[PDB]
């Protein structure tokens, strides 16, 4: 792999100091390690290197092979940051087939995206766990080096040739994080890519598998060689320890201050090996765009099954309206019709319970899952339109069986009106209601980004819902009736006294309670509610600017 | 500190297998560390010889200064465990300050028992963040190093003369990590004490601080010997590294497999080493019992006072008060007593609101804190009967701020009968009523310890007690009549309508709403369910057997 090399010059990074006038070079097929205490900036040099700076604040020349940072030699890298972003219910093979779907070019196959995901998997050495579900903290999945496994499988599906990992081996075991660096520097050696890792404490033989090392001690680097003369160069100085120790916690004292000081180790690498490393410093139309839009949407929606039914279909969901179908069924067993003001009630704590718990389910979305979403709509794979549409279509099929269920085992026994007709009308009414109420969970969830303070604004506009819905108070003090026309409590409940009741006079053979607002001009409210909930979620969503 | 020295042997420890051989003893004065691989029980040894083992399956003899593990001895020996348990709110100084008047003996005055925690604070180094409050991750505390100092403080308070770490450093930096060894070992240089710790991944220089050390590897030990001479001796059998390493390396290596031969190491242990320690190893009455009680319930009260108020004061839970308090006087502003439809509408409203708020806060109180419980009730400082009430009589004081609150703003707004009679009526049947819904939630919390699958049980409960509540069905279906005698919605909402309204008669000059019941019956049914909730929180947290 990676025919096509790449070098990798970085004269003179200052960032604004953090860096102060660092300098190397990274020839093709070395593994180098970037080695310095927690706060010398070595975090700083691996994005200011892989293109993640953008030239404000970095003051320095990032040149990548005698060029620039332009974008056609920035697809030929890849960046595996520190913290995993992985969704729990997917398998381990599955989890890397969808990635290969959507980052590999347009333009080939569905053949050749098959196998080059396969030849990642046992690459890697992720062939035995591949049927293994990922998991997370909650769920039993796959052991945490190897879950970095599959971060490091993302990046190498695309065949970059410079590849920058940030902290691999970090939590890791102590034998686990041993054979990660031995596939690393597999990859630097036998593929002959150009692997840049920066390693935190390193151990007594993982410092024996580098190749050239790199030591920060605040911005100004102190040595830059290849990583076993290293304990040969710093006695020519005048440096060496006294008890048998790891050489690795030698130079990490070397950088903040403790010898066996800091200032003569600065001075004496701007005489002897800066003047040694600058000297060779220089020596498709209209119908292609939018079958490339439904292809995002149906892998997205695919990729997100398994994750929005384990929303809407565990155990303490379910509980909670076998539990409600039950004390309906009881409280109003066999009720009568001609004793109006107990089957107005009946009616009421329907548009209660369905408006409060599919809103308050829905302000949970898309905070949960916004750390996945930046990083891979910045990657390439996909756009906002895409994602969101996917979370749209994906969520009206699953969040329409529990309210459909519960109204079957109701509907019969407390005695609703009888045919095919009004019991057709009810669950269209009642259906397009929960899908409304779902839409001001999603736009209020998505404005704020935070599931604990809009899990209380859902709260308190839910409270002032019920109470001007028509219900409780039988007159309103005349300053406060325009409240109720905003309400989706309100649109719900009077279509279900029209079609049980209907005009009135049928009855009348208890008249401000069966009045008049109409049957069209409620259906048409509920549109505006459904559409209109959705455009103020993706203009809230449009806002966060990566 | 420490003139009473002690001297530890664990001759043949075997445990079931986990240890298979264990042999060694521990002078007074020395520290040691016990080293060995993630799985060789490494931490079931310092269990099983601080006497955490209670002989079931511990079959060995281990003898503390030629003794036993007699409670005598007992209280001369501390465990610091792994996790540290701490209150957020508690600053430094008092952290230490209510362990320091729990753990020290009875018999002493209060002024030898604040100098006794003010000289631990300036021995380990706290004497700069003793006015710093604790924190967690969610509040900005203190520091991870100093953190586990202060769990060290607490365990010499009693003043040990042995002291047993499990894993000290772990997750610390690495210069935070050596000034905590370097204090550990001026205990057990300077004092006199015996310290045994079990480092997991030592340093280059912290293995220079150790005095002699353990090595596990799967069961019988490798290797007891002072700590500098360990390279000295496998270098006889005829093993060496090869390129410069850590000692603390080259060890971890030889205890699985890994040589520069496993059980090579089990057979010259049993030939050279087991010979040389082997030969060596033989030669008040009634007055006091209650006001000790009362002291540990005052100490208690105090110690829980800003963790009560974090709870109930928090800024989410005011906002949903004020936005009720709002919306009720904007909705039933100036209203009128005549049209009895509206103010009974009123009436239960604030039944529903102050019965599902209460009932839902309550469940999270004993599952998050039952790790503290426990490991503080086994350390003999306090029993379960103090601890529970000073949780009982803690939360009965600041839950009732809140809704004397909301009744001020709202009752004359509102026009409720006006007088002091019947307003200070109202306010002692709501503020007695939020006192029994509040149990109802430490009862579920209690009785299942796990706070989202009780949070879904407290739903389902007052779901049936507001529909049996007597509003919304007029007439129920004969054998659901005797479901609202047990619904704390029905005694509060029958005792607010028989003050606002009395009789009946008044207002006849609709009388199934303003129906019999009694009085007297339903304020002593809501003490039946305020003092019988309570009481099977008792029952429920009697049965967790430590």
């Amino acid at each position: 792999s990676s025919c096509f090399p790449i070098t990798l010059k970085f004269v003179d990074v200052c960032y604004r100091t953090i860096l102060s006038g660092v300098t190397g070079m990274i020839s093709p097929g070395e593994f180098m390690a970037v080695l310095g205490p927690s706060g010398s900036g070595k975090s700083t040099l691996l994005n200011a290197v892989a293109g993640r700076l953008h030239g404000s604040n970095l003051t320095g020349k990032i040149l990548i092979n005698d060029g620039k940072i332009t974008k056609q030699t920035l697809k030929r890298t890849g960046f595996v940051a520190q913290d995993d972003l992985l969704y729990p219910h997917l398998t381990v093979r599955e989890t890397l087939v969808f990635v290969a779907l959507l980052r590999l070019p347009r333009s080939l196959t569905r053949d050749v995206k098959l196998r080059a995901a396969e030849s990642v998997i046992s690459e890697l050495g992720l062939t035995k766990c591949e049927n293994t579900v990922v998991g997370n903290t909650f769920i039993r999945g796959i052991s945490g080096g190897e879950r970095k496994r599959v971060s490091i499988a993302h990046e190498l599906l695309i065949n970059p040739s410079l590849l920058v990992l940030d902290e691999p081996t970090s939590g890791l075991d102590a034998t686990a994080a041993l054979r990660l660096v031995q596939t690393l520097a597999g990859l630097a050696h036998g593929k002959g890519k150009t692997v840049v890792t920066s390693i935190h404490q390193p151990s007594s033989r993982v410092f024996q598998m580098f190749d050239t090392v790199l030591l920060l001690s605040e911005g100004k680097c102190l040595f830059v060689g290849k990583g076993r003369d290293a304990m040969a160069y710093f006695e020519s100085v005048g440096f060496s320890p006294a008890f048998p120790m790891n050489p690795a916690d030698f130079l990490l004292d070397l950088a903040n201050g403790v010898c066996q000081v800091r200032q003569t180790l600065v001075t004496a690498y701007d005489t002897l090996l800066a003047p040694q490393v600058k000297t060779c410093i220089e020596v498709g139309g209209i119908t292609t765009c939018i079958a490339t839009w439904f292809s995002q949407l149906c892998i997205l929606l695919h990729r997100l099954l398994k994750e929005r039914r384990h929303e809407s279909f565990d155990l303490l969901r379910i509980f909670q309206v076998v539990a409600a179908s039950i004390l309906c069924g009881l409280m109003w067993w066999h009720s009568d019709y001609r004793d109006v003001h107990d089957r107005l009630g009946l009616l009421f704590f329907i548009s209660i319970f369905w408006g409060v718990l599919p809103s308050f389910n829905a302000v949970f979305t898309f905070p949960q899952e916004r750390a996945i979403f930046t990083r891979e709509r910045a990657s390439g794979m996909y756009t906002l339109s895409s994602y969101f549409m996917a979370h749209v279509l994906g969520s009206l099929s699953m969040e329409l069986v529990l309210p459909a269920s519960f109204l079957t085992f109701t509907y019969w026994m407390v005695y609703l009106r009888p045919g095919i007709v009004p019991f057709l009308l009810t669950l269209s009414v009642l259906l397009l209601y929960v899908l409304a109420s779902q839409g001001l969970g999603l736009a209020l969830g998505a404005a704020i980004m935070d599931a604990k303070k809009a899990s209380t604004i859902v709260t308190v506009t839910m409270l002032a819902f019920v109470l001007t819905g028509g219900y409780y108070v039988n007159k309103v003090p005349s300053g406060m009736v325009w409240m109720k026309y905003v309400s989706t409590t309100f649109y719900c409940y009077r279509l279900l006294v029209a079609i049980q009741y209907g005009s009135g006079e049928e009855i009348l053979r208890e008249e401000e309670v069966i009045g008049d607002v109409g049957m069209w001009t409620s259906v048409g409210v509920l549109f505006l509610m459904f559409f209109g909930y959705r455009v103020l979620a993706y203009l809230a969503l449009r806002r966060i600017k990566h």
